[PDB]
């Protein structure tokens, strides 16, 4: 896995143009200045081993980073990252994690510690699979925790529901990880959006199976539950990447 | 207006960002440095007036940040900003002049020149629409003549058919006035895109009025040509945002 270049650079204008141009009605602006977020997010990481990190490393990064989060709008999603994104369009009608400013500036990027100067790696960052758990998802766990934590009012969590390999909803998946157990008294209404992709079997229904046990766990947690498979703004969505499917015969 | 906030650090991170992380593998990288692309840039409008600007005012930023662009996918819009960047989709299906280095790094930014220290205003700047034609045109024009100028293959148009106030083809227009004009000969055909907005009422149509106009321009120039109303794909992708809407009825 080849680092980021030039990270403090990307890091640095990502943050600048976030800043100053970013979902400017849509998220509030965070306190610290670029300068002081790159400190933070450096020293989590700088001058140790590329595995030497766990689940407080960015603790001081997150605090810094984190935004108050737009009631009733913030989404979760696995194992459909483009149809989500899609859907909640740049925070128009959702907030995604991705949205947020620590998750717009690392999104996609790749980076690692080294002991020696300059105390990280621009040459080579070892597969994650090879670090502890904890240091491997030390970064987007963290991420993914105090986004949850700050999630208000009702939050929805978009799934995939034709995958005959990965459940719909999983316990160890970053949602079932770090997230729903993270969601506070503050959230009131878990709303689950599965899709049904187009031309494919149907593996997870609403009310049935792993939708079922994330169900019981919404309950357990004190929240109310829906859930709803392809809502027509979405399968229009769906649609429009594949036009001549079944599903989306016209009148 | 109010100009945009810290333009040269905006500018500068965008620059860096979209150098090292955005459309690697949809369009190429510019020689230039970010630091030459900002200087190019700026001497464009600095200690002058704010209307004191012209066609030729950006031509050297313009030169240094022009990438080789993909054949076939170059895409134009008149009037459907939204709907034409949904379809387009950050550079998967089709490029828009927003997703290359000099769109991208300015779109919606705000910035004027004048002639005291430091050489531009950061308190307000002039609707535009107060200075000339070439004045207010000067920088996007500039942008899409360059834009229109590497395209080769097919390109695509796609145009407002519904506004009664405003001609689907317009001689005025940037694509008119700025795009069309410049199209070479390593240009093949013109795809018009026609996009009927929902529930609204049909004031444009393939082969007629300014369409027609459109087409005759274009046979004109040696190009072939095509028109299309509401293709599919673009039709889910409008029903998607309004999925009541009658010519959204499923089967
Ligand atoms: N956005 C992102 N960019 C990266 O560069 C990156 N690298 C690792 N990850 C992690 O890999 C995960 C994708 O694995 P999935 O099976 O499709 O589904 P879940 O596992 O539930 O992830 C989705 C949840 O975390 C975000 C969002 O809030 C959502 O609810 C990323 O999320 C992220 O934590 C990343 N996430
Ligand atoms: N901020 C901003 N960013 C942009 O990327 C941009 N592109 C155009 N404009 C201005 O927005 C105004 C809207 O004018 P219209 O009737 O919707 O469409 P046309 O006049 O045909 O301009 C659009 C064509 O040129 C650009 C692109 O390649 C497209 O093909 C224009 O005065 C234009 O100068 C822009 N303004």
């Amino acid at each position: 896995i080849v680092p980021t270049r030039e990270l403090e650079n990307v890091f640095l204008g990502r943050c600048k143009d976030y800043e100053i141009t970013r979902y400017l009605d849509i998220l509030p602006r965070v306190r610290s200045d670029c300068s002081a977020l790159w400190k933070d997010f450096f020293k989590a990481f700088s001058f140790k081993n590329p595995c030497d990190l766990d689940l407080g490393s960015y603790k001081d990064f997150f605090t810094s980073a984190q935004q108050q989060l737009p009631k009733n709008k913030v989404m979760f999603w696995s194992g459909v990252y483009d149809e989500a994104h899609d859907y909640a369009n740049t925070g128009r009608k959702y907030i995604t994690l991705e949205d947020t400013l620590p998750g717009y500036m690392l999104n996609s990027l790749v980076w690692c510690g080294q002991r020696a100067n300059p105390g990280f790696n621009e040459k080579v960052c070892p597969d994650f699979k090879t670090c502890p758990v904890q240091a491997r998802e030390s970064f987007w766990g963290m991420a993914s925790s105090s986004y949850a934590h700050s999630a208000e009012g009702e939050v929805t969590y978009m799934v995939d529901g034709s995958n005959p390999k990965v459940p719909a909803y999983r316990p160890d998946s970053f949602f079932g990880k770090y997230e729903l157990p993270n969601l506070t008294n503050k959230v009131t209404r878990v709303k689950v959006i599965v899709l049904h992709r187009l031309g494919e079997k149907i593996i997870e229904k609403c009310g049935a199976g792993s939708l079922l046990d994330l169900e019981k766990l919404v309950k357990a947690k004190h929240f109310a539950f829906d859930c709803v498979e392809n809502p027509r703004a979405v399968l229009f969505l769906l649609c429009s990447d594949n036009p001549n499917a079944r599903e989306c015969r016209l009148a």
